[PDB]
């Protein structure tokens, strides 16, 4: 992978591959997400999910959301990737995480950047202001947070008030990611990565873990495809053997557009092949990555 890597940076390759993947990407329909009854469910008009996969709310009603199921058989793993609901579909997204009994949400943007709201405050930043999504009958409740320097993890209470039933759900906010952008390093990158790993939110024993971003599929898709890599590499007799472009086109097979610039997907070699290190015995990276990315 590394020679791969140091063989396209030697002949400043990198647009040309990525325009390949692009080329190559799988083209499925969307004919739900562009009905005209779904216009305002979608956040832009060039990002839908693929119909096939496309996760399906619980209601008569309409059962529209912005979101793709992204399952890796060979890693054995499954995540939901969506955009940064809207004012209107924040209700949509938490009866997602508790249909699809995710114990885990990554988001990997702020609500505004540059500006711009990229998505609604679908959680509450005060403890003692909870959120009431009546359509769905949901409340939902912030416990706790752990504030680092560069991204937050939250514990949230999730109520379906018509049960009275409660779950915990656990927020990674990964928040100096730029838009069309790459993580400030490697090792803040992995440092996350494995904040969520430990967390036990990726575990088979829960749903898939919900990653969105604003769109849910620049950055979403960089920090899935580094995860799934990752997972092969430890599965693998071989690790050397894992093509990190011949995942990501196996990965676009569920969702449109994963991984938006080719420094993206340049920065997905990165973090596989130091990320690979730890895969591989080192017991030192860990601790580095944790300096390097000054999360304190
Ligand atoms: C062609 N053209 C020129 C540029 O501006 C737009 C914007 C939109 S639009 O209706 O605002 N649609 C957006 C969709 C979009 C929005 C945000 C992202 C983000 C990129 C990233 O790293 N993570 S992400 O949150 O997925 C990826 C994709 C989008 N589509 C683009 C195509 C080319 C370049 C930038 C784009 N942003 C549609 C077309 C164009
Ligand atoms: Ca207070």
């Amino acid at each position: 992978m590394e020679k791969e890597f140091e063989q396209i940076d030697k002949s400043g390759s990198w647009a040309a591959i990525y325009q390949d993947i692009r080329h190559e990407a799988s083209d499925f329909p969307c004919r739900v997400a562009k009905l005209p009854k779904n216009k305002n469910r979608n956040r832009y008009r060039d990002v839908s999910p693929f119909d096939h996969s496309r996760i399906k709310l619980h209601q008569e009603d309409n059962d529209y959301i912005n979101a793709s199921l992204i399952k890796m058989e060979e890693a054995q793993r499954s995540y939901i990737l969506t955009q940064g609901p809207l004012p209107n579909t924040c209700g949509h997204f938490w009866e997602m995480v508790w249909e699809q009994k995710s114990r885990g949400v990554v988001m990997l943007n702020r609500v505004m950047e540059k500006g711009s709201l990229k998505c609604a405050q679908y959680w509450p930043q005060k403890e003692e202001k909870e959120m009431i999504f009546e359509d769905t009958n949901l409340k939902l409740t912030l416990i706790s947070e752990d504030i680092k320097s560069y991204y937050t993890v939250r514990q949230l209470e999730l109520e379906n008030l018509t049960t009275q039933e409660t779950r915990e759900i656990l927020h990674f906010h990964y928040t100096t990611w730029p838009d069309f952008g790459v993580p400030e390093s490697p090792a803040s990158f992995l440092n996350f990565l494995f904040k969520v790993r430990e967390s036990g939110s990726l575990s088979p024993e829960h749903g898939p873990v919900v990653v969105h971003c604003s769109a849910g599929i620049g950055r979403s898709g960089t920090f899935c495809l580094a995860d799934t890599c990752l997972l092969l590499m430890d599965k693998r007799k071989d690790p050397s053997s894992v093509d990190i472009k011949k995942v990501l086109l196996e990965m676009r097979k569920f969702r449109m557009g994963l991984i938006q610039t080719a420094d993206q997907l340049r920065f997905s070699y990165l973090a596989v092949i130091e990320g690979a290190k730890f895969i591989m015995g080192d017991s030192s990276v860990q601790d580095q990555w944790k300096e390097l990315s000054h999360e304190d």
